């Protein structure tokens, strides 16, 4: 008992250690990685539908967005991924922001630049802050920032429409469970561990 | 297009050789944790069977009367062979057992294998003796008289099937050896050796 008692101390503290030796590696991983992706992405800047193909390809990533959204993630021409620990080393190895372009499309959907920025706080939980985006036309009537009764029995099933969208999304803080795009974290999980990493993989695998 | 596809192949192969001096990285630094680690679980009289009985999918690969004989593991020891010689792929360890045994049923011993990647890379390996359950003598290979006979053939099958039958896998021979185990072997690896503790504090609580 007291023989067990040491020995799970003595595991706690292995355990803190290999916490601390994952950072570590993490940073320097990010470091090496920088100039490669800067590389890299210039020449996806020059594929024609790269991140549409990759987008169409992730088997996770549509069950997230409606099915409406299509059309417009089809419109994302840049994805860029900054990783915050390199900035400073202050920041958690998960934290990063994100820039998307969307080329848009004529009469509906404006040609725009958006930035999100996603920092873990106290295990850790990924949160963000809101940040501008302009909604499509075809989502007027759905579009948070315009439904003019939001209580009323319609009202409601339109804001929910409307936040359950990729554009929902871009409102998602991670602050207030249950009234926000579901799962917001786990969509930016997704983009900064899986999507962005390996699109080059994910536009492999849409060819074969 | 052909331009950017030249460019990301060599953007490719800059990503593998980046992941694999990260992985060396931390196998490096892991090292000495693993070792004063595992001194301590040394220290913790059932730790592998209730790691082992704690793994989702483990128990998938073994015939259920296996389980008296690896609840008798009391060590288990990964050794990654890219730290020994640069020769090696990241991959590429040996995993050393120690079983207690079971009086008069199975033989208190040590054994180790070996995994190596053979060309992404497929897991292969040798086999190395392990001797087997008094119990398991009618499905032991080695000792199965007429493998050529409807009764011999699923006796033979039988043996292949356990965690006995793992010990002699190499992965040179598809569809007559331990299904899947080069999947266990990457449990090993990967999950079950790495994350022990995780898996014993998950019982416990």
């Amino acid at each position: 008992e007291n023989e067990h008692a040491k020995a799970f101390l003595g595991l706690a503290k292995c355990e803190e250690e290999v916490d601390a030796i994952e950072r570590e590696v993490e940073l320097y991983r990010l470091n090496k990685m920088k100039p490669v992706y800067e590389k890299r992405d210039a020449y996806i800047d020059e594929i024609a539908e790269f991140w549409k193909i990759v987008l169409s390809q992730h088997v996770s990533f549509a069950n997230y967005i409606r099915a409406s959204d299509f059309k417009y993630i089809d419109t994302i021409d840049k994805i860029k991924v900054e990783w915050l620990a390199l900035e400073s080393e202050m920041y958690d190895t998960r934290d990063f922001s994100i820039t998307f372009h969307f080329h848009g499309i004529e009469g509906d959907f404006k040609e725009q630049q958006v930035t999100k920025v996603f920092q873990i706080k106290k295990d850790g939980i990924l949160t963000s802050e809101p940040v501008p985006i302009e909604w499509p036309q075809s989502y007027d009537s759905i579009n948070p920032d315009l439904i003019k009764d939001k209580r009323s029995p319609e009202g409601k099933k339109k804001y929910r429409q409307g936040m359950k969208t990729i554009f929902g999304w871009f409102r998602w803080t991670g602050l207030k469970p249950g009234k926000e795009f579901p799962h917001g974290d786990s969509l930016a999980s997704l983009f900064s561990e899986e999507i962005y990493p390996f699109c080059v993989k994910y536009y492999a695998e849409a060819q074969r």
